[PDB]
């Protein structure tokens, strides 16, 4: 059990490296976990809204349902500044 | 960019980087292709609260409809249509 | 408005072979239906409260969001007992 603190999840991505996003949807943040990994990080989107539906791509960068917000947001590998589609 | 979407719900994006949503409140899918700045709305008929999406490596997508009553499946270039 | 709820919502995956995996709230449950199989498959999760979603990676490996647990579990290909992340 090293998702700590999860509420209500929404939703579940697992990209090529085995590392697993998951959309936090009572606590409003997206969070990632590597394969066997030990703690998680919190991915820095701002400004969510009951996030819901999540995807990444073979490039690393996540897209997230902002359900509440009527929008579509991604993040960059490694980006501290996520853009609205 | 995505225009009027209302409480989206699944996400998925392809091999091409085009990203999929189901726009659960309006009853749609719609896709967005890298760089395009037109929204697509995809050919399913008939759907009410769908949710999850999903495609596969051929362009084949996959929706959750009717809230927990069916996956419907849309058939690339033909865009067929049936219910999984 | 006093009560305003949320619809918990429902996934759906597709593996390399075609293979499609589909969250049942109604039963709790998560399901796999081969292509052409007619055999709707029962995957061995434990303990499911309204499946919120599913994804599968390129190992087969089947990872759900158990939105009433507050939970990501997961199943690898074969395996009988699912591990919580």
């Amino acid at each position: 059990h090293m998702f700590t603190g999860l509420n209500t999840p929404h939703g579940v991505a697992v990209d090529s490296a085995g590392t697993v996003y998951v959309t936090d949807h009572g606590n409003n943040r997206v969070v990632k976990l590597a394969a066997g990994s030990n703690t998680q990080t919190v991915l820095p989107f701002t400004g969510l809204n009951t996030p819901s539906g999540v995807a990444v791509d073979s490039a690393g960068t996540v897209y997230v349902t902002d359900h509440g917000n009527n929008r579509v947001v991604k993040l960059a590998a490694g980006s501290n500044t996520q853009t609205v589609l």
